[PDB]
């Protein structure tokens, strides 16, 4: 019951951030870069 951690058929690889499969370890890594790289208005630091 909600045990989940179940691959059933998704890819083990997916975003933590929007949501988003892949089918390669070295893709979910990339995308992260669009998660990494934006002008949030006001940018205090990072
Ligand atoms: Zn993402």
């Amino acid at each position: 019951g909600s045990s989940g951690s179940s691959g059933t058929g998704e890819k083990p690889y997916e975003c933590k951030e929007c949501g988003k499969a892949f089918s390669q370890t070295t893709h979910l890594i990339q995308h992260q870069r669009v998660h990494t790289g934006e002008k949030p208005s006001g940018p205090s630091s990072g």
